[PDB]
């Protein structure tokens, strides 16, 4: 509301994919990666906004009840000016980056460190809530076609990532929404780290604003039922040594 009122507008009045990977059991090294802010990254990358997206297509989401075929809007023209929403999201991201770079200075009073940590945490939470701002059905800015387009873009990105992982002889054992882990079938931790770094670097080549990172390493993986696994969490140290701690969920 503040952003829109700052731009001479009129505000309205007040009244997802689950993957199907291969089936198998592996007790070798398991490396886990997670995508950071998939929906905000999609919004920033493709300039999705209220003012920059029309509603004339026939894809999946918004047409009348004449059959189970409806419309998702198509991607906007790249030459179009940046929308209001991506501008705010990029402002938040840039401010968080500036704060994080400010942290790297040395000889600082602990009060400044605490304030910077609080500010960066607040920025992270505010950026994270941005997709849920529009995804809520009862939200004042509810827009079904935009949410459908964002979800479709995320699904397309996930399929492309899975195909790319399969291309480089990496077994797609499981993935979900933004967190996908791969079995390296190895024992050395340094090899797993370098393979994950290479995968992350190659992934970042496809999209500028899409970022992935290493979440955790599992020495072994054991599964019992759905949404349940037993893994040995690997904690690397400065000297290269690591500890295998069992994880149960």
């Amino acid at each position: 509301l503040h952003a829109f009122y700052e731009n001479n507008y009129i505000v309205p009045d007040k009244q997802g994919l689950v993957l199907d990977p291969k089936v198998g059991f592996y007790d070798k090294f398991i490396l886990l990666l997670d995508f950071n802010s998939l929906y905000p990254s999609i919004i920033q990358e493709f300039n999705i906004c209220f003012t920059t997206v029309q509603r004339v297509a026939s894809e999946a989401q918004k047409v009348t009840e004449d059959g189970e075929q409806e419309q998702i809007p198509e991607l906007p023209d790249p030459s179009l000016e940046m929308g209001i929403l991506p501008r705010e999201i990029r402002k938040l991201v840039e401010r968080r980056k500036q704060v994080k770079q400010l942290m790297k200075q040395q000889d600082l009073n602990p009060d400044l460190i605490l304030q910077y940590d609080i500010r960066q945490k607040a920025l992270k939470l505010t950026a994270n809530s941005m997709y849920g701002c529009l995804g809520f059905s009862y939200s004042r800015f509810y827009a079904k076609p935009l949410a459908a387009l964002v979800t479709y873009k995320g699904r397309e990105i996930l399929m492309h990532t899975k195909e790319m992982v399969q291309k480089m002889n990496l077994e797609v054992i499981y993935g979900d929404t933004d967190s996908i882990m791969i079995n390296t079938n190895s024992t050395n931790l340094e090899e797993v780290f370098k393979l994950g770094n290479k995968v992350k670097s190659e992934v970042n080549k496809l999209y500028k604003l899409l970022e992935i990172d290493i979440d955790g390493v599992f020495k072994s993986l054991l599964l019992l039922k759905k949404k349940k696994y037993a893994a040995l969490v690997v904690e690397p140290t400065s000297d290269g040594n690591y500890v295998t701690k069992q994880e149960l969920k």
